[PDB]
């Protein structure tokens, strides 16, 4: 007649993080507003070309070397 005992008890517990992080941020088009405070009040857009400027020198000149005419510098 013998003795024997059985009580060796062993059980998990915790739990695992996996809380979101990255929150991103957006802008206005800063790009159009620059440039319409760069514009002074007719946007002098070139009709040989599509492109914009807002110097009347710049585009009168430009207009003109459009022709084969005028020294390139
Ligand atoms: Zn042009």
């Amino acid at each position: 007649m013998g003795h024997h005992h059985h009580h060796h008890s062993h059980m998990p517990n915790g739990k695992l993080k996996c809380d979101v992080c990255g929150m991103v941020c957006i802008g206005p088009n800063v790009l159009m507003v620059h440039k319409r405070s760069h514009t002074g009040e007719r946007p002098f857009h070139c009709n040989q070309c599509g492109a914009s400027f807002t110097q009347k020198g710049n585009l009168l000149r430009h207009i003109k070397l459009h022709s084969g005419e005028k020294p390139f510098k």
